[PDB]
């Protein structure tokens, strides 16, 4: 809720305390679906938690910081006197005064991460704690965090790309149904979502965002499906930068008027290739970190990844 973005609200020495509304399975569950057996799992839950938006006055594009319960062993081995898990940051997936405005709840689209043959090695803490909560569960809750990546405060008729890799969708639900429908600025601009998973079952929030497309005609929806799709310039697996060079003309749309590029997801540093892919469109041939600081220093570029 109201504009203007806070951070650090709420640390791990003051938290805040949010009620799980609902924590329901996105993608299929384990052993269904697409992905093998080998390959591990892929388990995305929405988490809907109860939030005092006057306690916590989020912006869409920001981050919900997680604090999971527990000692968490290697502070315990390390002689930490801290001991506590640290932060996990979840990018907010509602958009600020919540789906129908409703200044209600926070959302988050949390991946069970864990490492796995296709077997279980390592479990992720937070990830799991997250999916694993149940109505009425408490939520120790950070931040809010960040405030770069966030949609424009004032009107706006720039075009706006959103570049997704699986959680990474998270901002762009909030930001999307901000834009269409909460309309906080007047936008006038073009929304083209490139949301990128290794399967279609492991795209979430589909029926919504395909809902989003043909309700609007200022939103599209391409995927890039990784383990199903081959791109056409190499036949190599789809991805979102294959997905942003058949989008060359809306690209360079927004390159040439204004526009923004938000790139939310994994693995960390997986915008390189999507803006280098950027950079081949707008003919740049300078270093990658002179086109990104470019793109970022003209408001043109907000990069989440993880
Ligand atoms: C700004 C930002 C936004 C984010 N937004 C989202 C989001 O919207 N949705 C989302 O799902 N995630 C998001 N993330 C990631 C999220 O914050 C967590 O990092 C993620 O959920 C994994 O945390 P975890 O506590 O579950 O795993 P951790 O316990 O911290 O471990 C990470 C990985 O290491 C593995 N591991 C554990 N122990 C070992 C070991 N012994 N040796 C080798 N590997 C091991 C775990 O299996 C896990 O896969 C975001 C991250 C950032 C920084
Ligand atoms: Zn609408």
């Amino acid at each position: 809720p109201t504009r203007e973005p806070q951070i650090n609200l709420f640390k791990k020495s003051n938290p805040y305390k949010a009620k799980v509304i609902s924590n329901v399975l996105l993608t299929p569950e384990t052993g269904t679906g697409k992905r093998p057996k080998k390959e591990g799992e892929a388990l995305v839950h929405r988490i809907v938690l109860a939030i005092d938006h006057s306690a916590y006055p989020y912006v869409i594009g920001q981050s919900g910081g997680v604090i999971p319960p527990g000692e968490d062993p290697e502070k315990k081995a390390k002689g930490l006197a801290d001991v506590g898990y640290t932060v996990r940051l979840y990018s907010i997936a509602s958009p600020s005064y919540s789906f129908g405005m409703k200044e209600d709840n926070i959302e988050f689209i949390i991946k069970r991460d864990n490492i796995y043959n296709g077997n279980i090695q390592f479990k992720g803490v937070c990830s799991n704690y997250m999916c694993d909560l149940k109505p009425g569960d408490e939520v120790t809750m950070t931040g809010p965090s960040g405030k770069k990546f966030l949609l424009p405060n004032t009107d706006f008729s720039g075009d706006i790309m959103f570049l997704a890799t699986g959680t990474g969708i998270a901002p762009f639900i909030g930001m999307s149904e901000e834009l269409l429908e909460h309309k906080l600025i007047k936008f006038t601009g073009n929304i083209t979502l490139v949301y990128g998973a290794p399967y279609s079952d492991e795209l979430v929030m589909m029926d919504y965002l395909k809902g989003l497309e043909s309700k609007h005609k200022n939103f599209k929806l391409i995927t890039a499906i990784s383990r199903e799709e081959k791109n056409s310039f190499d036949g190599g697996r789809m991805y979102i930068s294959h997905r942003v060079r058949e989008q060359a003309e809306a690209v360079k749309k927004i390159l040439n008027g204004g526009g923004r590029f938000y790139i939310c997801g994994g693995p960390k540093g997986m915008e390189k290739g999507v803006i280098e892919e950027i950079q081949k469109i707008s003919g740049n041939t300078g270093t990658y970190e002179e086109f990104k600081h470019h793109l970022e220093g003209a408001h043109q570029l907000f990069v989440e990844t993880y």
